[PDB]
């Protein structure tokens, strides 16, 4: 038992991680086979950030301009293109270390882990939440651009996320792996508002299932509820709907502990107008909403990869 | 910016998990060079567990006992014995993935990352805290004994941790890997009280200090107190006396914030006192204590393994 944010383990990726340098800037990129993913910006000044022309600015660029190193093995890069608003730097030698993988595009709530590096290096693994509002919530200093997220699925990594960006409000946003941004932004320095997140409605009922598991279930109550009525209580606390499919979506969990779903609502309906009365639910005085429910079974079951 | 949990990137701990039988029980092992470490309660019966005698239990064991597997490759034992509670399987083949790595016994209050595995594979990776009462909070299922816990320093694992058992309130209990235990425990299947556990003082201060460094300061006051009267507050509220030695661990972080580590202490004084008045601290609404001074540093610096 116990209930803990817990991350993929991150081996596989390791073996992927390299530093590109282009001109003064340094980040990460992602050695796949012989091509090595990366933040087009990387191309960039301090000056060409306020509108930048990335098509001009990649046109005045040759292969010798990015300095890629698997550590000290310095890589000869032998093609440039962009996708998105990523780039890919063909390379003379393919990853040995390279693992099974594909390339999603996760949907709002979805959860991942994130190997933060710095110069190619890991520097450690967390976990977290692609918020509705498609920022996340992450830790990123300088230096950790091109740093990437992804699940493990059987022997197959997943790769989700690639981090491009710091808003003033300290959250993150980046691109899938074939560059297209999670949510309205555009690599550029101008103000880009997030808009209003919400608490991921499913992942609260998913937790409060978890701590079911684990003995904490005072929060459990006789009352019921539609799944409108319940929908009309949450929107009033910022929560997302909840729909038809996140309810089936948590039947697992209905099935393991033998409380229906809209039974599970009707105790969230009085967590939210009531609050916790200074009590705590898995050692939180705040529900919790970056855990999936495949995230609750995955860590309840003891899956492996 | 931002703050996570963040666990030392697993590859290195990854390539030395391996899956240990003996009779009818299947635990984990750590596979460093010719030997697999694992919890010598591998070889006990469920009517053994009351008193095992170990000595005798293990005198009546052979080598062919033990059935050891790294994936498919099935490790052949050419020897065993025993160092306190743990059981060393010297094996014919020696781990090439082996890293680079010492044995460690942490102290309570500081922190490491475990990787659960099942049937020699990864689950998962999370920090924690060794608690001051010398148990941890972790995520470990049937199957999870043998897990390990570790730190990563420049190249070099320091393991520090292995998994043993759960006390009935849910949390865990182990040994370093020298097999000795982490606190009063013995394994045996006894009622073993772990006594009271108190919050880690110094680190509740490194994370005030992360808030800080994340410009959330509103908890910051102008009232000042000497170390011997923050302790007589701190005591009240079941806090670890803060030491000058805790006092001199902070001391980095005082420097980086410009905020003497008695002020700091003036300000958790005020938050015991008070409580946060609905407040949230890097989205906590509890004073958090599982990050070290030291993991607050590695991880606002993005210090790489
Ligand atoms: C990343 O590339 C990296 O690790 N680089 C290695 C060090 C050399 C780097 C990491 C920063 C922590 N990312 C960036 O440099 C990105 C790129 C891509 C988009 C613009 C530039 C700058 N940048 C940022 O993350 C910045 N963030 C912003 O500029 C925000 N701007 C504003 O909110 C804003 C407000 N008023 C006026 C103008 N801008 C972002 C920009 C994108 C939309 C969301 C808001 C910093 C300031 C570096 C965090
Ligand atoms: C671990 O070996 C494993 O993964 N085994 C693979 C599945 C085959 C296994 C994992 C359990 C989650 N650990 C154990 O089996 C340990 C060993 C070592 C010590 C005794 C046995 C049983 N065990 C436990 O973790 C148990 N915990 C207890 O028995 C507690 N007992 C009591 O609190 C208690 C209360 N009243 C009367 C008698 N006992 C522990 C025992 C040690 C001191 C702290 C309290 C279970 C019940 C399996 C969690
Ligand atoms: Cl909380």
């Amino acid at each position: 038992s116990g209930f803990r944010k817990m991350a993929f383990p991150s081996g596989k990726v390791e073996g992927c991680m390299v530093q590109v340098t282009c001109g003064t800037t340094t980040l990460n990129g992602l050695w796949l086979d012989d091509v090595v993913y990366c933040p087009r910006h990387v191309i960039c000044t301090s000056e060409d950030m306020l509108n930048p022309n990335y098509e001009d600015l990649l046109i005045r660029k040759s292969n010798h301009n990015f300095l890629v190193q698997a550590g000290n093995v310095q890589l000869r890069v032998i093609g440039h293109s962009m996708q998105n608003c990523v780039l890919k730097l063909k390379v003379d030698t393919a990853n040995p270390k390279t693992p099974k993988y594909k390339f999603v595009r996760i949907q709002p709530g979805q959860t991942f882990s994130v190997l933060a590096c710095y110069n190619g290096s890991p520097s450690g693994v967390y976990q977290c939440a692609m918020r509705p509002n498609f920022t996340i919530k992450g830790s990123f200093l300088n230096g950790s651009c091109g740093s990437v997220g992804f699940n493990i699925d059987y022997d197959c990594v997943s790769f989700c996320y690639m981090h491009h960006m710091e808003l003033p409000t300290g959250v993150h946003a980046g691109t899938d792996l074939e560059g297209n941004f999670y949510g309205p932004f555009v690599d550029r320095q101008t103000a880009q508002a997030a808009g209003t997140d919400t608490t991921i409605t499913v992942n609260v009922l998913a937790w409060l299932y978890a701590a079911v598991i684990n003995g904490d279930r005072w929060f459990l109550n006789r009352f019921t509820t539609t799944l409108n009525d319940f929908n009309l209580v949450a929107m009033k606390y910022n929560y997302e709907p909840l729909t038809q499919d996140h309810v089936d979506i948590l039947g697992p969990l209905s099935a393991q502990t033998g409380i229906a779903v809209l039974d599970m609502c009707a105790s969230l309906k009085e967590l939210l107008q009531n609050g916790m009365n200074g009590r705590t639910i898995l050692g939180s005085a705040l529900l919790e909403d970056e855990f999936t429910p495949f995230d609750v079974v995955r860590q309840c079951s003891g899956v492996t990869f």
